[PDB]
């Protein structure tokens, strides 16, 4: 498909921002729901508003009209509902509506024909109804793995592009369930916990590369899949995260040879859970939560924009294999062209004697509790 | 009054202090309190003792002799006592004497003639009612905002400069109290929390410089007063605080303009409490907590030293309008001029072995608890 | 003795290293303890696997023959096992052996002439009651101080070499037990903490060095015995322990000068813990936990490597004198040639489409215990 190496870099891109953000954190995301929400959005948005989204999805539009995309997309997301049988992968994108909301066909056919969307009809004004029938669709089309996606629904939310994607495969040889033996991470410079770490000899694809400095070990799934894994060497982490490109895991991809090893990996399940807007702000992708927001391209009464976009994705391992999820989230509700300001960040201030001009306090509000 | 802009100017000097000192935290001060605490105090000291002081309350004195200051000082403080009537507005300077002090009168007129200073009579000995007489006085100069400025008091304590300041002021236009609608507060890079956010649409006095990057709103008072905040731009806080002029405050003070607006702006209580020795210490201001410190100006019966200088301030805001206070505190007990060498800062050391001088041990102490 | 230059060296060397790790912890640690259990180890090694160690113990081998090295070694322990009477010194170096060992008798021999060594005989299967065994033989050798330097013990373990320092020394001028007054300690730039604050009187030897902007203060033990103290000046900390040498420290021992102060020194207990792995490793020394290690110098029969490298050392400070002590623990355990990666440490890792090389998911792994 010929997208891949734009959601591959996109995924580098995407993946960077959030390490530049926080270091000392955990990090998981599906690259997929993410671009998919977003291209898959990118329908009911015209002009500049929209142009902003897809180089920021990593694409050149100077290159690839709009069409060609939206095709790849529509192949992606198909191959991915039909795998082998051994390995469950499904992804639903779903379109949650407002009763009572004039809508756009053009829009309407775009999102059914290429994008397999499904649309219901809920009341946002209902709104802990609402946040059920949502929560309903996600936690299983994730299949009971992701289930809080939308913990605070606005009343006045107009619609909710929603996007998943599940994931449960096998590996190529389970570990030794009796050879999990809890062992010693080493988690920081500084400090070490225990985990249940899956033990196991035998003959892995692994290699180290000079470019990435790390150890490069590839474990293929029962069906069509592969996990990659990198052991940056020491002090190495940064400079790998800085290096990787699409190319380099081509390259890795295709390196079929093995030989004799003795791993050790670990048994856990992290999350990773995110609002994205400062986020993909970084990217480009700002004009689409803000006033100048065009999404006249979904329908005509009322003029919206995106409020939130939430992701959230869940990942477990085990000896027998993984379990792996990914679920966006778009809420939209009415714009208001009235200009906004909210102090709803860090900010500055005094007081001052009118008569004299003199400061009586000053100060910097960075949290209200408990400061 | 014609000092004005040297306390806005040691107001941003002060305030860079201590953001410089601790991203990651609260502000809040009373840049007038401080001061006042401390023209107030260089009166009984001379010499360079004293001259580091004014310097470092940022008063040029190549330039304006002492008495000019002293008056600016004296016709402030006395136009705060006398506001509008709809604008609350007090401030005390009371000095606690130890019983049995020999005083010079010189001192003694000069505080109660320029900085309204009241003298009272109290038994440092008896230690646990000097903090309450003391704490009597600000817990009621503040209208009862600041209680507990006094949690550690010496014995040996010979007198105490204490400083106060209350502000109560109601708004130009009161908040919607049911349109208080909770909501996020985006606290740090990585951060959210909820806050009572007060939410109204109105006429605001608002613009956008160029030169710091920030949205500046101006909410005048019920009376003679205003606010001013800060909203910087996307990482521009520390542009913004670098950025900081008198005159850049009083341009905007002057702006009359108003335009449309839909304003958040949260309700909170927040506190700055600070032993101010180190931060000060920076601004030149060192000789007086010293052995080096001039208080002959004061008595002649023991030579004392300046021992803790310690400010609060406390601020509160809401949808009518504002509670704000600030409080000095500067004791004095006995200086001792044999030189004094304290490890109550984290450290180094050796242990060695006389006889082959080889270490034993080495070590860097941080803490003691737990370590 | 001439190897002490170098162990001086070592104990900075190292103490840096600890420090360039975490500003914001205690430290304290046996430069001797380390040292002697790896000079004490070399024996068991051989070639360049042994070489790096003691150019990283600071030893310059293009110099000095190994000859002269252990010589040195044990001539300095002799000394310590005999002080003045009323300085409590005791050093003991036990090489505990797993039940059924075949042993080198070169290596056997010349770590018991050399490095007064005593073997015992453990089984390592039974591994709580070789815990017992051998947190029976630090607990008496540290008189008590430290009991859990074994937390947890590989039932492989071949063998541990366990070193142990205990010290006990009176002041020259004990401290006023009615004089320890609770003071503030000004922990960081930032907070501030209650100890237990010795305070006393009197004549000092004490100087402060252009060179380290640091106060040097020496308080000579009951006994052949000096505890040297660095108070650094304002923000000179990393500048004194960037600037500390062996001649330096010489010259300050040797200044018999004293003089008049009033001086503050806390009352405190604390502890230095690690695994030195990493540490040591960043000194050179990392081809002896490696499988490049060679340990034929000890056994035929198994080839083994170095598991841990365990130090702890703790520490206590009050009126009369010091309570100080450190410990070794080098664990060994069957070597496997088979090549090992372990990702104990955080890591990256994508999951790829195999059919369209297209990444599902990408994440760091950087704790699985929340995240």
């Amino acid at each position: 498909n010929k997208i891949t190496p734009n959601l591959a870099e996109f995924a580098f891109s995407l993946y960077r921002q959030l390490a530049h953000q926080s270091n000392s954190t955990n990090i998981f995301f599906s690259p997929v729901s993410i671009a998919t929400a977003f291209a898959m959005l990118s329908l009911g948005t015209k002009a500049d508003t929209h142009d902003e989204i897809l180089e920021g999805l990593n694409f050149n539009l100077t290159e690839i009209p709009e069409a060609q995309i939206h095709e790849g997309f529509q192949e992606l997301l198909r191959t991915l509902n039909q795998p082998d049988s051994q390995l469950q992968l499904t992804t639903g994108n779903g379109l949650f509506l407002s009763e009572g909301l004039k809508l756009v066909d053009k829009f309407l056919e775009d999102v059914k024909k290429l994008y397999h969307s499904e649309a219901f009809t809920v009341n946002f004004g209902d709104t802990e109804e609402a946040k059920k029938q949502i929560n309903d669709y996600v936690e299983k089309g994730t299949q009971g793995k992701i289930v809080d996606l939308v913990k605070e629904l606005d009343r006045d939310t107009v619609f909710a592009l929603v996007n998943y994607i599940f994931f449960k495969g096998k590996w190529e040889r389970p570990f030794e369930v009796k050879d999990t033996e809890e062992e010693d991470f080493h988690v920081d410079q500084v400090t070490t916990v225990k985990v249940p770490m899956m033990k196991r000899l035998g003959m892995f694809n692994i290699q180290h590369s000079k470019k990435l400095s790390s150890w490069v070990l590839l474990m293929k799934y029962l069906g069509n899949a592969t996990a990659i894994f990198f052991l940056p060497d020491e002090g190495k982490l940064q400079h790998l995260e800085n290096e990787l490109t699409h190319d380099i895991i081509t390259k890795f991809l295709e390196n079929e040879d093995r030989r004799s090893a003795s791993l050790h990996l670990p048994k856990l399940c992290i999350t990773g859970t995110y609002d994205l807007k400062s986020v993909l702000g970084q990217l480009g992708i700002t004009k689409v939560f803000s006033n100048g927001a065009d999404l006249s391209g979904v329908t005509e009464e009322a003029p919206l924009k995106l409020s939130k976009a939430v992701h959230k994705a869940v990942l477990c391992i085990d000896e027998k294999g993984t379990e792996a999820a990914g679920a966006m989230f778009l809420e939209a509700i009415p714009r208001s062209i009235p200009p906004e300001v909210k102090f709803n960040k860090p900010f500055v201030f005094l007081m001052i004697e009118q008569n004299t001009k003199s400061p009586l306090f000053m100060g910097k509000v960075v949290n209200p509790t408990q400061k």
